């Protein structure tokens, strides 16, 4: 738990979200703060992110119980990737490849830590700099049990279907391979400069489209290798869909080529 005394908030708003500062041992650290049901979701996120430690996942500083309930993270100054790219269409393809490779290195670690994100989308990638991305928003994330490969969704809550693999929609099964499907949608978003996927379509319409074997097209100016990778992530049969080690490798090879 954090010390309220050591936390300072801006008035300006970023429930509610605020930018702040927390006095660490000697340096002052810029932080982003969620300020409060909606509480169990924030507790689940705190519980997960306290077990995570990776350069490509947003770091939790801690929980402050004061006048309000607060979840304090290190600040990723530039904000969500979808919004950033929407306002910065000059960003080169090679820079996008760089950012999406970083996300895949982050997801490779999660996979290895046996956690499922369950909400991997461009809106949940935050930028530290134009060349440094972190995965955020672990509200729906689940620590897999030692004896299982997947999480079985029970209660009906947030359901971002446009990022969900068929086995999630059809069998309520979430695994690292389902996160791979979502990563594919995230790539598509990033190479489309933060445009929403399957625009104009209902969730049930997206599902019907995918079952016919149809996929979203190649965004303008997306190199074909990256589009080929999106299609691989969108492999229907989860058995034959790649995991984050295979996905990360292919981005690494391409990027460094
Ligand atoms: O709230 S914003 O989308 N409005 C513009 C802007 C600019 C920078 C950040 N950066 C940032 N950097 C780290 C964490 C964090 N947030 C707020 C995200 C809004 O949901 C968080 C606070 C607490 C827990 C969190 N988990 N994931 C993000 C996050 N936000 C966030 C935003």
């Amino acid at each position: 738990y954090l010390d309220r005394k050591l936390l300072t908030l801006e008035d300006k708003e970023l429930g509610t979200v605020k930018k702040g500062y927390y006095q660490m041992k000697k340096v002052v650290k810029t932080v982003a703060v969620k300020i409060l049901a909606l509480k169990d979701e924030l507790l689940a996120e705190a519980n997960v992110m306290q077990q995570l430690d990776n350069p490509y996942i947003v770091r939790m500083i801690g929980i402050c119980e004061a006048e309000s309930w607060m979840l304090v993270m290190e600040m990723a100054e530039l904000g969500p990737l979808n919004k950033y790219l929407q306002q910065n269409r000059h960003v080169k393809d090679k820079n996008i490849i760089e950012l999406v490779h970083q996300v895949s290195m982050g997801m490779k670690y999660l996979e290895e830590s046996n956690f499922v994100h369950r909400d991997l989308a461009a809106r949940n990638v935050l930028l530290v700099t134009q060349h440094y991305a972190k995965i955020s928003d672990f509200g729906l994330s689940k620590a897999l049990r030692a004896d299982e490969n997947y999480y079985k969704a029970q209660t009906h809550g947030k359901w971002p279907v446009k990022w969900y693999a068929p086995e999630c929609i059809n069998y309520y099964k979430f695994s690292s391979k389902s996160d791979v499907w979502s990563f594919g949608v995230l790539m598509w978003e990033a190479f489309s400069y933060g445009q929403k996927p399957y625009r104009g379509m209902k969730g049930s319409e997206v599902t019907a489209m995918l079952e016919k074997g149809e996929r979203m097209g190649c965004p303008a100016g997306c190199p074909r290798e990256m589009y080929d990778l999106m299609n691989l992530c969108w492999t229907y049969d989860v058995e034959n869909r790649p995991g984050f080690a295979a996905v990360e490798l292919r981005l690494r090879n391409y990027y460094y080529d």
